[PDB]
């Protein structure tokens, strides 16, 4: 794993130090706190706050009631279609490890070892330079492999 940042604090807002190309990981491992109700990981296009960065990829987990993983992706400051994954293995109090996978079509996104879910690309992800990581979440390291 390359460029690794340690325990950032959050709200992080962070360069990708390169194109996400076919093949490349990125590798999250954080803590969801007792009192989370819900926490994002955003791969964006740059990263202003008005007008709003395009959020190409929003990883957005939930945890009222059973809980779920949202996905969506912001453009022009309006949200599109959600896709909602229910087989949430994310609760609070628990560690965990996301593997975010940049395929050429889709992302490919791994939980905890175990595969979880798939998100076709609505903005082409060579649009991405920037990850964000917002809410209530305790990240312990950020890896990149190109
Ligand atoms: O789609 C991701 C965004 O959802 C926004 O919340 C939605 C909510 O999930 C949906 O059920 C509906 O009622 O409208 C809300 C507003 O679009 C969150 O505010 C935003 O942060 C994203 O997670």
């Amino acid at each position: 794993l390359q460029n690794i940042i340690y325990n950032p604090v959050i709200p992080f807002v962070g360069t990708i130090p390169d194109q996400l190309d076919p093949g490349t990981l990125i590798v999250i491992r954080g803590h969801v706190p007792s009192d989370a109700d819900r926490f994002q990981v955003d791969l964006q296009n740059g990263s202003s706050v008005k007008p709003r960065a395009d959020v190409a990829f929003h990883f957005n987990p939930r945890f009222k009631r059973a809980g779920c993983i949202v996905c969506n992706t912001l453009i022009n400051e309006k949200w599109g279609r959600e896709e909602i994954t229910y087989d949430t293995p994310f609760k609070r109090e628990k560690s965990f490890e996301i593997v975010i996978m940049v395929l050429k079509d889709k992302f490919q996104v791994a939980v905890n070892g175990k595969h979880t879910l798939l998100y076709g690309h609505r903005i082409g992800p060579e649009k991405i330079d920037t990850l964000g990581i917002y809410g209530k979440v305790n990240i312990h390291s950020i890896g990149f492999s190109f």
